[PDB]
DNA sequence: CTGTATCTT
DNA sequence: AAAGATAACAG
């Protein structure tokens, strides 16, 4: 039992020996040495162990982690408790109470409840220094995450990418179009919100699209 | 007033 | 590549 959950090491553990991979993971030792990067050791591949790869239905993609002491875990826009959902997060749950109507704040940022229903909170970029956003992007993190897409989007069908920011959106080409659903807007941090992901109806929109390819809707507000 | 992307150069 | 400009709002 550890860091990669079974399913998930099975269809990646091909990775690994990538020469891309190898030298990602020696970034990441040797940042650690350095400085203090988020989220710890145990806890960056935290989106491999909330559900089986083959029942993941939904993905939402952000940028990078959490770059504050206590607040990446590994499933993006996620805060264990006690920490305070960080301000992304609360924008996220802005936009769930008014798309979702039954939806209201949970009282904590938490996010397992979605990823164990098979919402893949997957970040482009993995790990972050602290204090520096997206500090750890163009290190091989990308290529890792573009494999993870890849197999989802071959072997799944109907999948609803929820593609939030510019970082994420690089994704977009990755996937089949026609096969899959891709929803793209504007990452909900603070300083880009206003740009389109208020008043995105991404959870709405993302359980209409489920159900028409006859599968179970995302409880929103199972956390 | 300081801290939490996106576009342009 | 990296940083300036721009931007919106909570604590
Ligand atoms: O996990 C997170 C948190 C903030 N912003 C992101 O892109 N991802």
């Amino acid at each position: 039992m550890e860091f990669f959950g079974e399913s998930w090491k099975k269809h990646l553990s091909g990775e690994f020996g990538k020469p891309y991979f190898i030298k990602l993971m020696g970034f990441v030792a040797e940042e650690r040495k350095h400085y203090t990067v988020y989220p710890p050791p145990h806890q960056v591949f935290t989106w491999t162990q909330m559900c089986d790869i083959k029942d993941v239905k939904v993905v939402i993609l952000g940028q990078d982690p959490y770059h504050g002491p206590n607040q990446a875990h590994g499933l993006c826009f996620s805060v264990q408790r006690p920490v305070p959902p960080p301000p992304s997060l609360e924008n996220i749950y802005k936009e769930l109470s008014t798309d979702i109507e039954d939806f209201v704040h949970p009282g904590h940022g938490d996010l397992s409840g979605w990823a164990k229903q098979g919402v893949l909170l997957l970040n482009a970029v993995l790990t972050v220094r602290a204090h520096q956003a997206n500090s750890h992007k163009e290190r091989g993190w990308e290529q890792f995450t573009d494999a993870v897409v890849s197999w989802l989007n071959q072997n799944s069908n109907g999948l609803v990418f929820l593609l939030w920011g510019s970082y994420a959106q690089k994704k977009g080409s990755a996937i089949d179009r026609k096969r899959h659903h891709v929803l793209q807007t504007a990452h909900p941090s603070p300083l880009s919100v206003y740009r389109g992901f208020f008043g995105c109806r991404h959870f709405s929109k993302t359980n209409e699209l489920l159900q028409k390819s006859g599968k179970k809707p995302i409880d929103w507000k199972e956390l």
